[PDB]
């Protein structure tokens, strides 16, 4: 399903902040006693609207809210951290949750090299 | 392992309540400020004892308690939400955690279409 | 990457304590009301330095600390329980996250039995 930014305006540049699970710690800065405070753990980046991604991302986050709010209403967890790991499991289940019938449309097995390697095995005669 | 209901009685109908992660929100009812209270998020259903499922389910929940209690004794989490996602990971690991030897009993790959498609490739001569 | 114990000393024996998710409960000891207190849920074992595992394990835990501390700095969870389940998902994603090209180095499918079973199918003539 396509994404159409229907917002009054779009800031086409995303000046973002985030963290990294393993920065390049210099010396003892990785030790919590010596490391940065809560305010100094962030990295920054700047992404422009190539492929209309930024304006599409703003619209996607807007459209996601209804389903996300309905999900949070139905969970008893106070803080939800598992949405992404859940997507990864459903990703694997939708491809490998059942028997993989080679050449079927829902089986992500490419047997081309196997077939030729077996095909050219008869090329002795 | 089969399930034998050994309870003094069995209520053969399951009038159940649950939630749905995405109901058919009408208008602004998905917005938490406008939506239902904690008491009005539930849906209901009624399931009868077809295939003896309800009486078997009551016995299964009874038999599950020992293993479930022993699991909860050994975990340090105050609230456990991960039992089902854990089953899904172990489900995938038991089938795809190692090399899939085609035609072996523990490899869920059906190569039938591949074999015939290669077999009838020799039917030119 | 190899592990070289660079510690001042190594205790080459690991007298360890842990729990088991399902011990052999005798009678009603699995019932929390009747079972052991928090102090009596532990089992013990003793492992010696076969294959240099114990001294290697002490060095590994030492070397793990920097990456583990940097990970904990970047997470907003107060208590992290998901590192191992995360490794299991990444384990499956690195092998089955994309199309499995048979005979490729990143596809863990062994088609040997399939090939011979197809090869000796031509042995009628
Ligand atoms: C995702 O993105 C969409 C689109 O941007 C967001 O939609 C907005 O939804 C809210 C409802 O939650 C709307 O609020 C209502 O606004 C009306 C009128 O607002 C007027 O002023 C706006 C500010 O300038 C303007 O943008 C509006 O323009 C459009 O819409 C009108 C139709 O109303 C249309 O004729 C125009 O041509 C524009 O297309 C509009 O001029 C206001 O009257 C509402 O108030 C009543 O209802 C609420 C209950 O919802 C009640 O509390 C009030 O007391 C009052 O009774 C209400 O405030 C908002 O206007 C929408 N914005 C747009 C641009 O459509 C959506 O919210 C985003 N989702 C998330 C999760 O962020
Ligand atoms: C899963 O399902 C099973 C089966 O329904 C549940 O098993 C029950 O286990 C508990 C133990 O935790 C039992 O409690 C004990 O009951 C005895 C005697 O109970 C009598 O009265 C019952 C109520 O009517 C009746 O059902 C019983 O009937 C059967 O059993 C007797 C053998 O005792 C047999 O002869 C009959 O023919 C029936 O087959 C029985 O008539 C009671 O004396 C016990 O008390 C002592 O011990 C406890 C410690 O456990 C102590 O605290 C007391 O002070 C006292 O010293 C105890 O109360 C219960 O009887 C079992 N029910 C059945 C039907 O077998 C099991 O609990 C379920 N699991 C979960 C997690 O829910
Ligand atoms: C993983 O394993 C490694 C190796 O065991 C651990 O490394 C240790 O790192 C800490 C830093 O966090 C070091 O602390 C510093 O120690 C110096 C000097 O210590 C002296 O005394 C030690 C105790 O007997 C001895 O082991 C040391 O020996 C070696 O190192 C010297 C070089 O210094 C070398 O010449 C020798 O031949 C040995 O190889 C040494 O004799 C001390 O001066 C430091 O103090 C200053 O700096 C700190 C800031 O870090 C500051 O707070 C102080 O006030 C002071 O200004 C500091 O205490 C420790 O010595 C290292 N140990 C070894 C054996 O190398 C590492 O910690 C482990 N990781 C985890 C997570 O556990």
């Amino acid at each position: 399903e396509a994404i159409v930014n229907a917002q009054p305006k779009c800031n086409p540049n995303l000046h973002y902040w985030t963290t990294q699970d393993e920065g390049a710690a210099i010396g003892l800065a990785w030790i919590p006693y010596f490391g940065p405070a809560a305010e100094g753990i962030y990295i920054e980046g700047l992404m422009h609207n190539q492929d209309g991604l930024i304006c599409g991302l703003r619209q996607l986050a807007n459209e996601t809210t209804q389903a996300l709010q309905l999900f949070l209403r139905a969970t008893t967890e106070l803080r939800t951290f598992s949405i992404l790991n859940r997507k990864a499991i459903d990703f694997l289940l939708q491809r490998w949750g059942g028997t993989c019938h080679i050449l079927g449309p829902d089986c992500c097995i490419e047997p081309h090299d196997l077939t030729k390697n077996i095909t050219d095995k008869i090329d002795q005669i």
